[PDB]
């Protein structure tokens, strides 16, 4: 029956206490056995990366979609092992970067090591295994019981075994006692498996706050900087009182994009709402619509791989690419 | 018998539907009749700032305490009408220019306007006004029949009722029909009522993000930003591969202070835990623990309005000052 391939990156899963507090060690296959997993005959097991996830790079999201590219004909299902820190923001790269894969793509991890009595690592790798091999195609996160669309996932807790949620998204499935029961099937287009590697990884997130001024926007674009991000507060906009900062954004935003997204959790921005928020579009900014804040950086950095071009820059991050914004 | 004081700042709460849309333009003697309300008979109205709360600067925050302290005697409660935006900016940074007010502080403020059939603003000035006539002295939000400590508190929703949350920390009361029922009261030492305005309003916000390099960091120094805030991932730290930031971070964490905190939105850092931790610890990097990102970067304004020593600074953003901190 169905083939399900392992890969390793790392993470809290993998972790062990050492020296320095804990870090990443064990290979993929050692955590599915201490973990108790048994229901995996014909699985095979890849370690690509062994880390913390805050130390990924924009290159290892790169080798991972390769990886994935190279092994969609070959499995029924992948599932690939994470740190929690960082997988939000893997988990909507390799969303652009491979686009229609003709399996389910599934990102998991756990908040305690694999290792410890309580782990949440065997939940999760079970939520993962029921996902694999459940014919259901697109990259998607397994935590908690819980499967959620790759691109709408973000980290809203440090400490909890309920880490992850689907932001302004519907969850996909969720474990009703051994039952994972569909809730939500996105609407894909099935086009040709597209890989593409493509992106610019040099772009800055500042979060708005009172009083801020345009000189670090100016610094950032004399550093190269090719994109920038601000989280403005709740439905977005930029003050116009007490700062150059408007003022600097309307000549910046023509040689770079600056793209608004909401310091908040939930619901997102919306620029039309508010005299701040119109100013801002009149000064050249780009809404994130209801983008999590990981898709809105990576998308980001994924268009920047293929124009420089503002006015395009701006049509591409309101179209709904992969599911990650509502058009 | 009780007599309160209402402060009006504007907000979306005293807002219209103008040409550019929403801005504020209501006093909040007007808020207060379109709202409904008439359990009010002992009310002063003052109006200091009219605006769109994306607009308030920190010498707002200045004009405000002022205006607290000199009335904290005369009233037996005061409450702040706020624009949501920066309504937890506000009440953060009040708690610390304002401390041991003899008298409930309420910051309030609506989602949906005062004019529209629909509204929020009822509801929360009923909130608002039964705790400001408790004599439950502190610095409070109330908002969708909940009240918060002013420094616990954030905006987690842009566009629903229920848009602020106590962070880490218990509700102070709630309510349950007409009965505003107490869960926690904030165990306050009662010193002298202090008014402390100083603050140094100059400091960034960067979000952490895979590949972030250290050149932005020392572009921020070199232009005089006086703190750095980072928000690093889940529980805190530094990526060591990839990028020069560590070692960028070791060279400015003592010019400077460099503050940890999280981009997740509950449970805070622990730098401790992990290796990535530890070694943001040893580069002298300053935890924000499970203060809310408000309570982190107004109480980095206001310790930077007392020293510019780094040592001390760490000292003082580890104490817990208002309840803003678990020490
Ligand atoms: C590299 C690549 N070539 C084929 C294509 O683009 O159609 C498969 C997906 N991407
Ligand atoms: C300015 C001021 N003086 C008195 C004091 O510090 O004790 C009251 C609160 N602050």
């Amino acid at each position: 029956m169905m083939k399900i391939l392992l890969i390793g990156m790392g993470g809290t899963i993998a972790s062990v206490k050492g020296e320095n507090g804990y870090e990443a060690s064990l290979s993929v296959k050692e955590v599915l056995d201490i973990a108790g997993i048994k229901d995996c005959e014909d699985c095979d097991f890849l370690d690509l990366k062994n880390v913390d996830s805050t130390l990924i790079q924009p290159e290892d999201w790169v080798d991972l979609a390769e990886t994935l590219y190279k092994n969609v004909k070959k499995y029924d299902g992948i599932i690939v092992t994470h740190g929690t820190d960082t997988l939000a923001y893997t988990s909507s790269m390799i969303s652009f970067m491979l686009r229609n894969p003709p399996i389910p793509i599934v990102f998991t991890g756990s908040m305690i090591p694999a290792t410890e009595e309580n782990s949440d690592a065997p939940l999760n790798l079970q939520t993962a295994i029921k996902f694999a091999t459940s014919g259901i195609r697109g990259v998607y996160v397994a935590f908690n019981g819980k499967v959620m669309l790759g691109v709408r996932t973000s980290k809203v807790r440090t400490m909890s075994r309920d880490a992850f949620e689907s932001i302004n998204y519907p969850i996909i499935a969720e474990l009703r006692g051994e039952d994972l029961v569909v809730n939500f099937i996105p609407k894909f287009n099935n086009g040709e498996v597209t890989l593409d590697l493509r992106h610019d990884p040099k772009v800055l997130v500042i979060k708005l706050i009172p009083g801020l001024s345009g000189d670090i926007f100016r610094a950032a674009v004399e550093l190269g900087y090719r994109g920038i991000v601000i989280e403005g507060y709740g439905a977005g906009g930029i003050p116009y009182r007490g700062s150059d900062l408007l003022q600097t954004i309307e000549e910046l935003s023509k040689e770079i994009p600056i793209v608004m997204t909401t310091q908040a959790m939930y619901d997102g921005v919306d620029l039309t709402r508010y005299k701040v928020g119109r100013l801002a579009l009149r000064a050249g900014v780009i809404p994130a619509g209801d983008m999590t804040k990981e898709a809105t950086v990576t998308k980001l950095m994924w268009i920047l791989g293929h124009t420089n071009n503002v006015e395009e820059i701006k049509v591409l991050m309101r179209k709904n690419l992969v599911g990650e914004l509502r058009d």
